[PDB]
């Protein structure tokens, strides 16, 4: 559960898809 939260910080939440 709540894995996405970690999969994000995996690269420093580099997935700033929404942070764009």
């Amino acid at each position: 559960k709540v894995g996405f939260f970690k999969r994000n910080r995996a690269a420093l939440e580099e997935d700033d898809e929404e942070g764009e």
